[PDB]
C-alpha cells in the first residue's frame, strides 16, 4: 500500500501478452494486469475462451 510505480517496462513486461502493465518501483515487483475481452493464463489468448 501507499507505494507506487513508474517504469512498467523493465524486461519483466514480457509477463503479459496483451494487457495492463504495472511495476512497483519502491517495491520492485513486476506484474502486468490483463486487459479485457481477452483470454489465456496470462491473457495470451484473445476472446473465444469465455
Amino acid at each position: 500500500v501507499v507505494s507506487h510505480f513508474n517504469d512498467c517496462p523493465d524486461s519483466h513486461t514480457q509477463f503479459c501478452f496483451h494487457g495492463t502493465c504495472r511495476f512497483l518501483v519502491q517495491e520492485d515487483k513486476p506484474a502486468c494486469v490483463c486487459h479485457s475481452g481477452y483470454v489465456g493464463a496470462r491473457c495470451e489468448h484473445a476472446d473465444l475462451l469465455a
